[PDB]
């Protein structure tokens, strides 16, 4: 387990290089 | 929980983004 | 340990960053 | 704590940054 903060920054950061991604195609 | 730098580096992470955004913003 | 979602982020990250240098380079 | 690839990468992501400021500065 994870600090919750940790946790959400992870998350923040996974969809941050979806969205990316998904952008860029 | 985590460790300090771990949570360091998440909150410098989510400012990261933050600040950017709101400069493109 | 960590949050399973938080070592795959992990993960992600740095095969980010290694893919990114190698198409840099 | 953290798992050691959690803490490596929250390294690695803190350099990083580090290194782009010290580029563009
Ligand atoms: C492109 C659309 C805009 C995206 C904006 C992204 C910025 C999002 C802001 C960050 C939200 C983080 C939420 C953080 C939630 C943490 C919860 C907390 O209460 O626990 C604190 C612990 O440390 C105590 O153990
Ligand atoms: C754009 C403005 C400039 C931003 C610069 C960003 C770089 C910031 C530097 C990084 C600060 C990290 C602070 C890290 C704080 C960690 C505290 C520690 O004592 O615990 C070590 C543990 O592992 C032991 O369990
Ligand atoms: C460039 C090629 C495409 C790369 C796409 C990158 C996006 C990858 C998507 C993210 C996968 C994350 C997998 C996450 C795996 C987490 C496992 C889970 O079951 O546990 C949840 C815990 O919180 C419960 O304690
Ligand atoms: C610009 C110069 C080049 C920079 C390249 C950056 C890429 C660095 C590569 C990544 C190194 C990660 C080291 C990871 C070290 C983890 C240690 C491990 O043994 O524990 C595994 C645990 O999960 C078990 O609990
Ligand atoms: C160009 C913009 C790209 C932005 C991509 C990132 C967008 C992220 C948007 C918001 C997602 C917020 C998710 C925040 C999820 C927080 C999870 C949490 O705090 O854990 C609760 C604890 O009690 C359990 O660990
Ligand atoms: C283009 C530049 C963009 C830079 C964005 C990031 C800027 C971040 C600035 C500095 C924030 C430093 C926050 C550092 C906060 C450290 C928190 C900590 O170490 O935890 C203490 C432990 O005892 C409890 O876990
Ligand atoms: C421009 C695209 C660059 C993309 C770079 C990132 C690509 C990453 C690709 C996929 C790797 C997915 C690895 C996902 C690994 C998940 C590990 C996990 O969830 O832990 C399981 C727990 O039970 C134990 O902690
Ligand atoms: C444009 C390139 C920018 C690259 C910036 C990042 C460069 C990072 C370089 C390498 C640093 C590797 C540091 C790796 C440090 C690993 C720490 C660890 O695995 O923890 C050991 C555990 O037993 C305790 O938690
Ligand atoms: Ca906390
Ligand atoms: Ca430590
Ligand atoms: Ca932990
Ligand atoms: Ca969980
Ligand atoms: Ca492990
Ligand atoms: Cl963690």
């Amino acid at each position: 387990s994870s600090d919750p903060l940790v946790v959400a920054a992870s998350i923040i950061g996974i969809l941050h290089l979806i969205l990316w991604i998904l952008d860029r195609l």
